[PDB]
């Protein structure tokens, strides 16, 4: 009863019994273990499978005299020539491996203990590749890049994190045992402002300034991503706002920035935004991921950052002006040309497969688990796909005999104007209102559609079974549809089975549809108009970027004549970085402008 | 002045969104066809339903009458709900805001 | 007895018993299993909460029809988790089961009546 | 709406026979207190706002 006695002594924080056990333990060292001198002593302290030793137990349990416990433990360890692997013990578990003393020491908020351990010696480069430290999902553990340096940054600890920086022993270059660098871990851990006091943004600046170099943002994980788009992929605005709008002014580290003031002659200052991984020229870009992720609910303010809207609005005139009108004009000519052919039945042929080929590969290769917003964009693609499918089968049934040749054409006839609505939301005037037209169909009208069809079909077939009179088939459904519009004739009742219920059922049907079913229509208008009407243009901008990205993908390599080339050589050091002009005027603050790299204002 | 703006902002917005549906659906039934065959009879037939007149079905030719009534069912429910939505809703925004800027214009 | 007579505040304290000091920690219902940073897992005792026992709080609360304060009575700590999670385990394979059988019952009787 | 939410699950449980212990929380978690066994239930609640150290626990290792 010695190993357990030592564990129990530090479990309750023995002020003096721990020293007595150390005296008893060091007296036992006189006995010859016959195998090894330090290994048996380590084995007497280590708990085998758990591997807690005398360090984890003293740190896991918090005592007011904890600083004295480690001080006595260090004195005994130092006097016994054990200060290496003894303090560098690792968890010998399947779900826990590589965890060291400094991990828990900073984990439970002991700054004084952390400084004491690093002074005598600690494994600041330890990696926790255990299952708990590297969960496959959210409710299994805490993910922080399995590095003690990042753990201080993640747990809102700004004092010890800089203490390790001056130690000149960290492994910031070494990303982790998983693939995510310290910045990769820091950006993933961050969240919205509603649950944090923007502490990640402050410590992102502190860590980057200590780096002083670009190798932090030029590393890729197993998935192969950079910290720039890791914030955009996971839908994080505040951490992305600081990265793009990096306005470093002081020297010796100005290269680690993305916003450079080219020239400020009075209240006219032009700022350059770096586009290393923003524009679509590169393989994987922020703009490509942001537009086509379908996993972010904060895109209302995510797309309106500084080097995004200028790259968005300007590209609309360069690209979309000659593409949105191109598709609209071709589709418009497609509509009347098919209209004339359909109406005169006693350009469209070649264009028939254009939609099917384009939509066939678009829907199949997209598969984003989208449609959480119901409206989305694949809803129009489905309508586009069916219209193309109905057209080609119409050609198929032209020589296939049988019947319903016009039925397929008529179904595709009306579906053409359905897609015309999606071509009317791109206008700068109707765009503020066309999006809410779509949502009423898919939220209110569809809700009223199925609740009415379930009553119309149910009651219609009831009278059909009851039956110069409306016998069955479509006469039953037509009879009720004329009452709900203001037409039709009642009763007659050529067969007398029980006419009392026939009029009673009709009485109930009319009163229910005109009161209960009409209740759910107008009532939704009060809630939607008073609340959603102020969020119409914001949703409109979501589909704004969908078209330009699609247009760019189909556009071949022939480029470099419409988008911002922005060479601007000698911006920093002796290399070249793409930039972008803004020409923002403040006209209110003045107070001198000295932050610039080019003396002459230039163009 | 506000009488003129409703014509050029709300009525015209409702005019083209209704004509695009009226003409599109009207010619669809004309191709499907003592009955409303084609030409102006197709557009008149739908315009009587949106006002409260006209006669339905009859359907002297049986190609696929199920869609004929279904298309008419969709047309009436869309115009009287979706198209009527964009008319009254604009009145709430314009009256509560623009009515105080009539004499100024 | 708090749940049968519709009493929320006295029931809120009983279920969310977060005793921390020793020598009496057993007289509690909320135990923090582990708190590694801002991720803390709390254990709620279920001696007389789940339906395994003869008479349970959940069985009484749902089927008493004498409480007007059930809006906040059912959303206590060890109730909604036992409610929402059981929806996927039990109701997902039961609500759709009854709905599909009843739906097939509807058209099948519809076809017989019309034919 | 939540009132009728629990009506169905209680009815479904009553008709379900004794065959159980595969969908609901078994939560044994032995040695929770003294030397007995009590059923428990996991929550995994994250505060992320207060911190100020956490020392109230019975299991040193975070476990699963």
């Amino acid at each position: 009863r010695l190993k357990k006695r030592i564990f129990a002594a530090v479990s309750e924080g023995c002020v003096e019994e721990l020293v007595e056990l150390l005296v008893e333990l060091q007296e036992l060292c006189r006995r010859r273990h016959d195998e090894d001198v330090p290994d048996f002593l380590m084995h007497k302290l280590t708990a085998s499978d758990t591997g807690k030793t005398c360090l984890m137990k003293a740190l896991l349990n918090i005592n007011p005299n904890t600083k004295e416990i480690v001080r006595i433990l260090l004195a005994f360890a130092e006097e016994n020539d054990i200060l290496g692997r003894f303090i560098n013990a690792e968890y010998t578990e399947e779900a826990y491996e590589g965890q060291t003393a400094l991990n828990i020491a900073i984990e439970r908020r002991q700054g004084d203990i952390a400084a004491l351990l690093i002074a005598a010696g600690a494994d600041v480069n330890a990696h926790a590749k255990g299952a708990f430290f590297n969960p496959k999902y959210q409710h299994e553990g805490f993910y922080f890049g399995e590095t003690p340096l990042a753990l201080a940054a993640c747990t809102n600890q700004p004092e010890i994190v800089q203490l390790l920086m001056e130690h000149e022993q960290t492994d910031i270059t070494s990303r982790d045992s998983r693939g995510n660098n310290i910045l990769h871990a820091l950006v993933t851990v961050a969240e919205d402002f509603k649950t944090q006091n923007d502490f990640v943004k402050r410590m992102y600046d502190m860590i980057l300034l200590r780096s002083g170099n670009w190798e932090l943002e030029t590393t890729r994980n197993n998935d192969g991503l950079t910290p720039l788009q890791l914030a955009a992929k996971m839908g994080k605005a505040e951490i992305l706002k600081y990265i793009l709008s990096r306005e470093i002014k002081e020297k010796r580290l100005r290269s680690l920035s993305r916003k450079f003031t080219d020239w400020a002659y009075g209240p006219v200052s032009s700022s350059l935004y770096d586009l290393t991984n923003v524009d679509t020229t590169t393989d994987n870009s922020v703009l490509e991921i942001t537009v086509y992720n379908t996993n972010i609910d904060n895109r209302h303010e995510m797309l309106t950052l500084e080097p995004l809207h200028t790259l968005l609005h300007m590209k609309w005139k360069k690209f979309a002006k000659h593409m949105f009108f191109l598709s609209f004009c071709f589709y418009f000519f497609y509509n009347i040309t098919l209209t004339l052919v359909s109406y005169y039945r006693p350009f469209v042929l070649i264009w028939a497969m254009c939609i099917s080929v384009k939509e066939g590969i678009a829907i199949f290769l997209l598969r984003p688990s989208d449609l959480q917003s119901i409206l989305s964009d694949a809803w129009f693609h489905f309508v586009f796909f069916i219209q193309a499918v109905l057209v080609i089968l119409s050609v198929f049934l032209y020589l296939f005999a049988y019947k319903e040749y016009l039925a397929c054409l008529v179904l595709a006839m009306a579906l053409g104007w359905a897609n015309m609505l999606y071509y009317t939301r791109g206008f700068q005037s109707m765009g503020m209102y066309s999006v809410m037209i779509q949502k009423v169909i898919l939220h209110d009208v569809l809700k009223f559609l199925f609740v009415y069809i379930v009553f119309l079909l149910g009651f219609g077939v009831a009278l059909a079974s009851l039956i110069s009179s409306y016998g069955s088939f479509s006469d039953a459904v037509l009879e009720l549809f004329k009452l709900t519009i203001g037409l039709g004739d009642l009763n007659i009742q050529q067969n007398s089975k029980y006419p009392i219920l026939f009029l009673f059922l009709l009485i109930t049907y009319v009163i229910l549809t005109f009161v209960l079913l009409l209740n759910m229509l107008i009532a939704l208008m009060g809630e939607t108009v008073e609340n959603v009407s102020k969020e119409s243009e914001r949703i409109w901008r979501l589909q704004r970027a969908r078209t330009i990205l699609e247009f760019e993908k189909m556009l071949p390599e022939w480029l470099r004549s419409r988008f911002r080339m922005g060479e601007l050589c000698k911006v920093a050091e002796d290399d070249f970085r793409l930039c972008l002009r803004i020409n923002e005027v403040k006209w209110t603050e003045w107070k001198t402008h000295v932050s610039f790299l080019n003396e002459d204002p230039g163009p």
